[PDB]
């Protein structure tokens, strides 16, 4: 459940069972807002849970009305947070086929409001569902969603509730600052069986030996580890050793194979930042829910791709247009999405000589576009010879996507006078042609050279054709 | 060795390249040739020949925009140098010069329609006099020299 847009990137309560529904809201309230007159707040949960006895989960508005009769002012809000507990349903329990998910704490940054009720309650929810099987609950930068010892005391009773019932506790936080400045993680240290130093990162020392009681060669191999080698060093019990992951391990089959270093299904513990996108907004398009049974094709093509270039994207071509309603397919930044050309050939002649104040040389200017969307706009400017404010197109060969285009050329007073259409029983993808004058060319020839330099300025042909020579 | 390629470059008034060879720094690069001579006047039925405008297929010079304000005020440039070269190396005997006078710019290509996705442009040129220097262009590196000419006029 990831940093996304105003979907469901968290999980809600069911906020009426009429023996706990109490309880619930009240948690839940308190950990919105963390605030109150302190005096009959078991009245506002009865009248609340009255107020959504009517079916279940009704508007924001009516939910902070019978909260009252900062908390109402957030959720009237709903800055980014539409996963809260309020108007929802609980998108962990849809998830009971595979009860497998995270959080990015990008909006769990912000204690009380977005950080507190949601993971309080799904904890409590997770806690008290014991399932029979193991239960993992994984934390980092623990400090900022949890400020209270509400969260001290739920470590003292459930949290042993459920270390009976198969569940653990996985603190993979921050430099230890975060630590010390929280007893609660004093006391969670005081119930912490292991503990793995992963790096030597920028990270606060030498209170590292208080508490968690290294010795002088103990905290000089924790100190001395790295964090690039990604090996790391456990201790349980009152012992410790370097261990690590062998990282460098790999297929020997024979007498030692090629080195494949276990990094097919490693992609998925890396998780590079444009292949997870690709792979997330495949996924997230694709199913609500993400079971694995279109993951493995995209696992190859991830693999494909990142064989291929990472974050490419050709920088080969750019050929694009805007002509009044229509507009390009632009990888560039100047379109998206709608319409690609062909290619670039055009020209002018000239026959005469004054070598023994041009000649005219009656010509049309022509453009090869492929199947459109905007058809009946430019079957209108065809028809009826309407000039078209401007005709804007960009050019560019390789040396980028997002580089200056090589040439932009935009035409002014663009009538249109002829377009070959077509078809066929092969007609896979149309191309269509616009063959048309006008009153001036602009063109604008970028010399920019292959290596991404534009030495010099651009050329302008910005002169008119319809009457004139030009220049 | 450096492989096998011909070299060829021109100058044609300000017009220059974006090419980084050894003999062509900046200079303007051609891909084709295209002209020949004729005359007509033979018995099979001075100067009394069929008009021939000259033309070649150029890659992208910096300057085309120029080319075209050249075209449409007809503005010539006063002279037009080659050198080609046989493949076999770059910095062999200059087997060809082209000496070109009153170089006006008759026509353009590719840019426009989508016939070409990357080729390189065509140019059409016309003339008053041109005269070359041919040395003998044997499948060779270092050979023979001694120009044999021709100069001629559009008369």
């Amino acid at each position: 459940l990831p940093l996304k847009t105003g979907e469901p990137s968290g999980f809600n309560p069911f906020q009426l069972p009429p023996t706990h529904a109490n309880l619930i809201f009240l948690k839940q309230f308190v950990k919105k807002l963390a605030e109150v007159t302190h005096r009959d707040e078991e009245e506002i949960d009865q009248a609340i849970t009255a107020m959504m006895s009517d079916s279940i989960d009704k508007s924001l508005r009516r939910l902070s009305l019978l909260l009252q009769f900062h908390a109402r002012l957030v959720k009237w809000c709903e800055g980014g947070d539409y996963g809260w507990l309020f108007d929802n349903p609980t998108d962990a329990l849809d998830l009971s086929t595979h009860q497998i998910y995270g959080f990015d704490i990008t909006e769990f940054l912000d204690n009380p409001e977005a950080r507190t009720p949601v993971m309080m309650y799904l904890l409590y929810r997770t806690e008290s569902m014991i399932d029979g099987r193991r239960f993992m609950y994984v934390f980092d930068e623990f400090w900022k969603p949890l400020q209270d010892e509400y969260f001290e005391d739920l470590a003292k009773n459930k949290q042993k509730t459920i270390r009976k019932q198969n569940g653990i506790f996985v603190f993979a936080t921050q430099e230890p600052s975060d630590a010390l400045e929280s007893n609660i993680a004093k006391t969670l240290i005081q119930q912490c069986a292991t503990y793995i130093f992963l790096a030597n990162p920028k990270a606060d020392y030498e209170d590292y030996t208080q508490g968690f009681k290294l010795t002088d060669s103990e905290f000089e191999l924790v100190r001395g580890l790295g964090e690039f080698s990604r090996r790391f060093l456990i201790k349980q019990g009152d012992q410790s050793a370097l261990a690590e992951m062998n990282l460098g391990k790999f297929r020997t089959i024979v007498d030692g194979e090629t080195v494949e270093r276990d990094f097919d299904d490693e992609l998925l513990v890396l998780s590079g930042t444009p292949d997870n996108a690709e792979i997330a907004e495949s996924i997230i398009a694709e199913v609500g829910d993400d079971p694995a049974v279109w993951l493995p094709i995209f696992l190859d093509r991830v693999k494909a791709e990142r064989s291929d270039v990472g974050s490419g994207s050709g920088s080969a071509v750019d050929m694009f247009i805007k002509i009044g309603d229509v507009k390009g397919e632009s990888k560039d930044k100047t379109h998206a999405e709608e319409i690609d050309v062909l290619a670039w050939s055009w020209g002018m002649s000239q026959s005469g000589s004054m070598h023994m104040a041009g000649k005219v040389n009656v010509q049309d200017l022509s453009f090869t576009k492929y199947i459109d969307k905007s058809t009946p706009n430019l079957m209108m400017a065809c028809s009826s010879g309407k000039h078209y404010p401007q005709a804007k197109l960009t050019i560019r060969k390789a040396g980028g996507e997002n580089q200056v285009e090589y040439l932009i050329i935009t035409l002014k007073e663009v009538l249109v006078s002829s377009v070959s259409t077509g078809g066929s029983g092969g007609e896979d993808r149309l191309t269509e042609n616009v063959t048309l004058n006008f009153a001036q060319v602009q063109v604008d020839y970028q010399p920019q050279k292959a290596d991404g330099a534009k030495d010099g300025g651009p050329v302008k042909y910005g002169w008119n054709i319809r009457q004139n020579v030009q220049a």
